[PDB]
């Protein structure tokens, strides 16, 4: 697993849990 709980492309990473929509507009580097 490579996000916490990813739904589209958050660029964010599974070693902070995020879990949630850090940035929908960004798509970069999921």
């Amino acid at each position: 697993g490579a996000i916490c709980h990813p739904v589209f492309c958050p660029r964010r990473y599974k070693q902070i849990g995020t879990c949630g929509l850090p940035g929908t507009k960004c798509c970069k580097k999921p």
